[PDB]
């Protein structure tokens, strides 16, 4: 419903303004990522089945130049925020550490596969005041591992949820790295894989928050949900590998 078909590349007049190359093995860098544990006791949205474990290397660890977000079948019943979940996973975001208004975002990633796995790379507005989905949301990459070659790119607004999205295919996305990218300006968003936009969403320039809520900063989110849109017990453990995040601006 938001088709695109054009090349995408880091413009020559843009600079790298922030990156996690994941050069440093161990815990993610607390200056760049926080853990989101906020709905662990209550259960996450979308009828999701995962517990998101914070400072737990079995779920979130930097290893051989990659962020590793790993889902496991275990019950983390010793955690004070445990919510009876049958699976653990990771969710990191830049919320309250780094956000961006416009930019070329590049995430190079090998995905987490298995029926139930729902790896994502997505953004939400730092200003949450208008609520969901009015605040505006950008899914650079969504995949559901019962359809594991298909890459989804979508935006969420008050007027559109009407959802504006598109899809493409990539070669063994869980067994090789691709670059999932967003090119966001005041005029439009492209979302692509490997230098090709398969998704285009234009600003109608009508100054209407319901249709263009993207004249304000967004933060970035990395996670593997389990269930919802994504359960094969044999598929665990499974992991998303992020080689780098790079953000460029004029
Ligand atoms: O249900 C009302 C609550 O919504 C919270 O927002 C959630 C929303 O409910 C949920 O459907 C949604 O899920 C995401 C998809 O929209 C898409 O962006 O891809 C994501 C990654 O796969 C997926 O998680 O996420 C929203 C944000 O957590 C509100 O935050 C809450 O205030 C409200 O009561
Ligand atoms: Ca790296």
């Amino acid at each position: 419903t938001a088709p695109g078909n054009e090349p995408m590349a880091i413009p020559s007049d843009y600079k790298l303004v922030w990156a996690d190359e994941f050069n440093t093995p161990g815990a993610p860098d607390a200056k760049k990522w926080r853990y989101d544990t906020s709905r662990n006791k209550e259960g996450w949205y979308n009828n999701e089945l995962q517990y998101y474990a914070a400072g737990r290397p079995e779920n979130v660890r930097v290893e051989n130049g990659n962020l590793v977000i790993e889902t496991r079948k275990e019950r983390l019943t010793s955690m004070a925020d445990y919510g009876g979940q049958e699976y653990s996973s990771g969710k990191l975001f830049t919320q309250g550490l780094a956000d961006w208004q416009y930019g070329y975002v590049e995430v190079r990633a090998k995905l987490a596969c298995g029926k139930g796995m729902w790896p994502a790379i997505w953004m939400m507005a730092s200003d949450g005041s208008t609520g969901w989905p009015a605040l505006g949301s950008i899914d650079i990459m969504e995949m559901v591992a019962w359809d594991p070659t298909t890459i989804h790119g979508t935006i969420h607004t008050k007027a559109y949820n009407t959802q504006k999205g598109s899809r493409t295919t990539a070669a063994d996305p869980c067994g090789q790295f691709h670059t999932y990218s967003l090119d966001w300006t005041k005029d439009r968003m492209l979302i692509g894989v490997d230098g090709h936009a398969y998704m285009r969403f234009d600003n109608d320039h009508k100054g209407n928050h319901d249709t263009w809520p993207f004249d304000s900063p967004q933060y970035l989110i990395l996670n593997v949900a389990i269930g919802g849109w994504g359960v094969d017990a044999a598929a665990f453990p499974s992991k998303m590998e992020v080689d780098y995040v790079r953000v460029y601006q004029k």
